């Protein structure tokens, strides 16, 4: 089935899931001299006060935290958006070594990382119909750079020993994910896809400007992780990013001058 490596790889994705190839693919590279401003965007409004977190699980090509979405809890909505997004779960794509692992590239800089909070648009009832929509989904995209440790991820990182393997899951209740976001909310915004199986164009990409800094003992216990399941040979998680797709015919939107 598909995965990172040479011959599961996102190079072969396209044999299974055709829109690989699609009109509107992500991660793309944010060429900044030519995202032109757009005065008529929004702020985003991002109201977390309410999320409730309910579980981290390792589902063999990253790990999920999941949230209550059964009510409007922790929504995404301004900015590019009509209308209101729920969040349903955040996770990560990294790199086995700092100098590369995030998805969208920003004038071909490849962050050590990339978080990304998933929000489904309430119209539709719930994510599963939801990503059968060109608006289904809002995901915010938060870049990760080595340095100062991330107090507000820690949480997350002590809890990864025990989500080893493809499968595991754990209890992660009270995680406030206000607790990740860098101090500006400024961003590139365009349409996009998952950027994983099965690579539906549902996505509005919001791209935050400012990455957190996370330290590197943090990053190296994401990179203690295992793609396999238990008992298998291991296979570090790491290099868990799709590259840079065509751009084709679209514009990438700047919130800020
Ligand atoms: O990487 N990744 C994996 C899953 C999903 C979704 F939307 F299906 F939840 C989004 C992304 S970006
Ligand atoms: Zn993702």
């Amino acid at each position: 089935h598909w995965g990172y490596g040479k011959h599961n790889g996102p190079e072969h994705w396209h044999k299974d899931f055709p829109i690989a190839k699609g009109e509107r693919q992500s991660p793309v590279d944010i060429d900044t001299h030519t995202a032109k401003y757009d005065p008529s965007l929004k702020p985003l409004s991002v109201s977390y006060d309410q999320a409730t977190s309910l579980r981290i699980l390792n589902n063999g090509h990253a790990f999920n935290v999941e949230f209550d979405d059964s009510q409007d809890k922790a929504v995404l909505k301004g900015g590019p958006l009509d209308g209101t997004y729920r969040l349903i779960q955040f996770h990560f794509h990294w790199g086995s070594l700092d100098g590369q692992g995030s998805e969208h590239t920003v004038d071909k800089k490849k962050y050590a990382a990339e978080l990304h909070l998933v929000h489904w648009n309430t119209k539709y009832g719930d994510f599963g119909k939801a990503v059968q929509q060109p608006d289904g989904l809002a995901v915010l995209g938060i870049f990760l750079k080595v340095g100062s440790a991330k107090p507000g991820l820690q949480k997350v990182v002590d809890v990864l020993d025990s989500i080893k393997t493809k499968g595991k899951s754990a209890d992660f209740t009270n995680f406030d994910p206000r607790g990740l976001l860098p101090e500006s909310l400024d961003y590139w915004t365009y349409p996009g896809s998952l950027t994983t199986p099965p690579l539906l164009e549902c996505v509005t990409w919001i791209v935050l400007k400012e990455p957190i800094s996370v330290s590197s003992e943090q990053v190296l216990k994401f990179r203690k992780l295992n793609f396999n399941g238990e008992g298998e040979p291991e296979e570090l998680m790491v290099d868990n990013w799709r590259p840079a797709q065509p751009l084709k015919n679209r514009q990438i939107k700047a919130s800020f001058k």
